[PDB]
């Protein structure tokens, strides 16, 4: 297909959401081609939309599946290492995907010196940074 | 069994806080596939807030589950790897379900110039 | 060809952003090469901010392509580093072609000493 | 055992308190499995109150712990990697425990542009993010 | 040359632009030595002001031959490390010659305790440090 | 020996102050265990105090000790992984028995946009 | 030696000034051992100053050193990683030595959402953190 | 060679400034040991400043020394290993030799939760 199929759109958000990557899933039986489905997605507010909620769902699948390839990872050095690469990637990916969720998470501990008040001097500007 | 109904959606919840994984609460007879748990959740607020406790209580399980994981690994370069890995996995992902509880934890001493107060100009 | 183009600027960015690199549109007949582009690009504002979308768009392809790299590698220890630098180069790239996209994501969660409130003292 | 037997979780929290890990705990002798422990504590307080102690003299005792898997590691390839492993398993898990004392530690000496003092530059909401 | 030779100086900054390492370029027939280039540059502004275009220009023909470096790479152990290498070194050095466009790219959600406000508390200088 | 008692509890510490680590000390006979040790400690204020010097003082010998492990590895690849974990962990566990001293050292230059001032707006 | 003397003191000094680490100098003919040489530094100011001088001689010298322990590196497996090792754990001494010179360097520029002003909202404090 | 002498610590300078190494530089008939270079650096302020500049100019130099480094490394595993090395030390280096031009750079869009204004609290 080139022109914009609603019906094949859905089924992608589907598939997608699921876990399956845009490009695996392009090569399912009767799917456009991922050029074709970003161009869709330029021009059709409806599937961006869904395309979104998709991309939300896939995450979650995604987070569930870091587990399984690590555990299942055949005890091999080149097999393991390859786990590793799906699974960093994966990880990578989740955080760009939904940042508020799977982003890093970090609480800092501010203090000053010698651990006591953090000290702040205040002046007028010395130069025109304005 | 795709139609959200609670004490199912209590019952995977339940079955998660005591350390089972998602996939496996699926791979039972008569649990809705993970889709539709997702949907149920998405369209539920109810369940996203009890299944969010069964995550911290999941993660909690995990957290134990890294030590045997690590000292119990056979002595062997690819399973160490992969332990490794496990472990890794399991680190990485009980910082997104407990964040204020296993995320990172820095403490950082704010000093200025030379060890002097910060400086700062204002216009 | 080094005389600035449009159309065919504009060719190059609908070629960028369907996903072809600045490598391969450069060396296709016609086309100028990589530093005419650049000179182009330095001289007109109108066809740096047309290809500034062309990059954010060819950046989406290549976020898509990284999950085929990792998941199709060939399990050789060599081939797998290959994949893994292909990879580790692109993820390094994408923060670059769309910062507010693809750049790194963390939450922080500011507390003060021994998780009080944030103690600040002014000159 | 399944109900609550303060007598078993007191000698949990000892165990605990020494370093030994909860899932080796709960493969000794009477133990209650790591299941009804995490039961245990959700419906006793006075438990929960034990095993947070228990954790901080845990965290204690791995500190110490690391020294010794590193110093007294077989110098074998593969039995370096475990120690490794399980050393970075339990610097990780010690800042957890405790993360006011085992969490990183670092000094930032803050410096504005050029080394001079720090520029800011204060203006009216220009949007409504109030 | 030893002398300052606008031409040269001219030719050196066309082949930095298209992504050659100096040190390379001054291997070129007829090039002056690094030392000489670094000369030319402390004394002359015109050539100063010429070469931090080029310079811009470049990082920006790095950014693209990277992709190259690894995909090209041949799949050799050492042949993948030193591709793995050159591109490390070209990431690492893009930040300096570029930093606004090649430097990292964080985003930080500030949060404060429990994931409400973030609390402050100021108080009058405690200690002489003005 | 289970009773909390000064002069063992200062001996200890000068035992930790010349180097020496508890593991060491609570195998010498005579010496409580690593639990009985804590649990004064936890039970009593000056004794968490002097420990607390004790400790930095130890810090300061591990400092040294890096260097010699590190350059007098035995050149197999086993025992340079060997070392390289025995001084990774002592380096880790130096900043927190000194964080002031030994934790990690960073020099921000804050700018804002383009590098000039920092703009913030107030609501 | 056990009493404190000042002309092993400044040899001392004097060593380490050169790049020469405590240990590997406390087994020269004649040197107090590292303990108690840390005893000498507790109890005598005017060591503790001159030791001070000392280790910033040290780091510099430590930071010379770096270069030639990489570049010289035997091109054998274990004899670079153990190159590898001598070097890090020096750049990590120097940065302790001499937070000021030898610490990491960062420039961070600081931007508000979407690449516009930081938004600042203040509120009346919602519970007593005072 | 111990009595500073300018003339002599401006030749060292030019002779760093050029690229040449601290070491390189000492290993020079009548120049000065390490020692004294670093005696006199201390004791004098004028040899302090022109040493920094002679600094700022090795680091440019080796700033183009870490690409000859890394593209002509022999394509053999320990030859790789040691080229990393040589420059990973390069590259620590001379961010300490000019830090406002060779240090790390970040740029960090500072959000509040949510992605909404930052929320604070003051007392």
């Amino acid at each position: 297909p080139s022109d914009y199929m609603p019906e094949v759109a859905d089924d992608i958000c589907s598939l997608l959401s699921s876990g399956e990557s845009l490009l695996k899933v392009c090569k399912r039986p009767g799917m456009p081609d991922k050029s074709t489905v970003f161009r869709w997605l330029a021009k059709h507010e409806d599937f961006r939309d869904e395309y979104a909620k998709a991309t939300e769902a896939r995450a979650d699948s995604i987070f569930e599946e870091i587990f399984e390839i690590a555990d299942n990872a055949i005890p091999d050095a080149a097999e393991v290492a390859k786990a590793r690469l799906r699974v960093d990637t994966r990880k990578w990916a989740l955080a760009r995907m939904n940042p508020r969720k799977y982003g890093d998470k970090v609480t800092n501990e501010l203090v000053g010196k010698d651990g006591g008040a953090i000290q702040i001097e205040t002046s007028p500007m010395s130069t025109l940074f304005g």
